[PDB]
């Protein structure tokens, strides 16, 4: 059950992963990286950088204990976006429209 619910996390992320979604979601396939970016003051505002790819090696080294644990690094990471980007940036426009894949599916999340 605990176990079906982590399932069911593993399927999420595997969609999030699919080409599908690719236009909008490979901003968040890997860690920010805040150097070739230029962002110098990213880790003055992001305390817990969290990503896809990163959410991927927990779920498969059991960190999370259930779904709820997998959806709070995905909220983190979603959250991170809006909190370091004006909400008018581009790449929010893009974390909104994975974020819908993502809720929307794990609403379905089987009790
Ligand atoms: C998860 C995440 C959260 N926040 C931000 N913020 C942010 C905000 C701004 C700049 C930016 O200014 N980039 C400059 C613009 C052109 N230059 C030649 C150097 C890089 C910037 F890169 C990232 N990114 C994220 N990921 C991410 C990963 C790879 C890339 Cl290439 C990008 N670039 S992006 O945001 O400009 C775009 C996706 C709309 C094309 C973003």
């Amino acid at each position: 059950k605990v176990s079906e619910q982590l399932k069911c996390c593993s399927g999420i992320l595997k969609e999030m992963f699919a080409k599908k979604h690719a236009a909008y979601a490979w901003p968040f396939y890997k860690p920010v990286d805040v150097e070739a970016l230029g962002l110098h003051d990213y880790c003055d505002i992001i305390k817990h950088p969290m990503d896809m790819s990163t959410i991927k090696s927990k779920l498969e080294a059991r960190e999370y204990r259930d779904a709820q644990e997998f959806g709070a690094d995905v909220r983190l990471m979603f959250s991170n976006c809006y909190k370091y980007n004006p909400p008018d940036h581009e790449v929010v426009a893009m974390a909104r429209k994975l974020q819908d894949v993502f809720e929307m599916r794990f609403a379905k999340m089987p009790d």
